[PDB]
């Protein structure tokens, strides 16, 4: 797999963060911020060469969008998906939740392309609206992705909340193959990671609908205890997220470190796990 550069993560982030600003503070369902998020991203995909689809759906009087990206090629009867929430709550830009995923997610999608990848299995990324609702966006697409085409998904790969500023390194412990992937990588790195606890994330409606699911998290409300501190440094009986659906999730509410980690180990997964 590539090393995704952080840089140009970051960058998603500053643009995200300047549509909340152009767009009334926020990147919320229902609310101007979202839908300019979701041009953005699907621009950057277009031009790279996915075919996009923009899924539509109404929830609270309000419509929504998810923004589907398949890159075209690989065994159609095999297709590994990786997705993150694009929308924020309305208090602020919502970057680390959950701008930090879905820049991730993105830059992901355009390094296969500048690699020339031709993966074996199909991939699909998802932009999910609405999470913030209730998970609408994610449960509308595995409410009306017929059963024929859920049986072909390989996995399911979820990224909220991955730059945490006083992070930890938690990697779900659902399917076993995903999460071996992820441990893998961050062994390489020599970087501890926990079983994730802090769950009710867009991975969810894929998980109960029996896709294998995985993910990566570096924490939001809940304080970093004093053996996590020890292991990970940051500072101990802090949240995670001191700015965990606030105003301040803002540019200055990232980790660089574990943004640019857990980046990384997304594309590993990708490549891993699409061979
Ligand atoms: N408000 C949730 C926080 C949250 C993220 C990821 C998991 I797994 C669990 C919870 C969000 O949108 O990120
Ligand atoms: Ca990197
Ligand atoms: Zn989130
Ligand atoms: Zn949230």
């Amino acid at each position: 797999a590539p090393d995704i550069p952080l840089a140009n993560v970051k960058a998603h982030l500053t643009q995200l963060s300047t549509i909340a600003a152009n767009n009334g503070g926020n990147r919320a369902h229902g609310r101007p911020g979202y839908k300019a998020s979701v041009d953005y991203v699907k621009a950057k995909l277009d031009a790279a060469g996915y075919t996009t689809t923009l899924q539509q759906f109404t929830s609270g009087g309000a419509t929504g969008y998810n923004l589907i990206a398949n890159w075209p090629g690989g065994d159609p009867n095999k297709v590994l998906m990786a997705g993150a929430h694009l929308d924020s709550v309305s208090s602020g830009a919502g970057i680390n939740d959950n701008g930090s995923g879905s820049a991730a997610v993105l830059e992901t999608a355009l390094a296969v392309s500048r690699a020339g990848y031709q993966p074996d299995k199909h991939l699909r990324f998802a932009w999910w609206g609405a999470e913030e609702l209730g998970l609408i966006g994610s449960k509308f697409y595995v409410n009306n992705l017929p059963s024929a085409d859920r049986s072909k998904l390989a996995g399911y790969l979820n990224f909220d909340m991955i730059g945490s500023p006083n992070p930890g390194y938690f990697v779900y412990d659902d399917d076993p193959v995903i999460e071996k992937t992820f441990k893998n990588y961050f062994a390489g790195l020599n970087v501890p990671t926990e079983i994730e606890t802090e769950g009710r994330s867009d991975h969810a409606p894929f998980k109960n609908v029996g896709v294998p699911v995985g993910g990566l998290f570096t924490g939001a409300g809940y304080t970093k205890s004093a053996a996590q501190a020890q292991k990970w440094g940051g500072t101990a009986g802090q949240a995670f997220d001191r700015c965990y659906h606030s105003s301040c999730d803002s540019l200055s509410n990232i980790n660089d470190t574990a943004l640019d980690r857990n980046s990384d180990a997304a594309a590993h997964a990708i490549w891993t796990l699409s061979s």
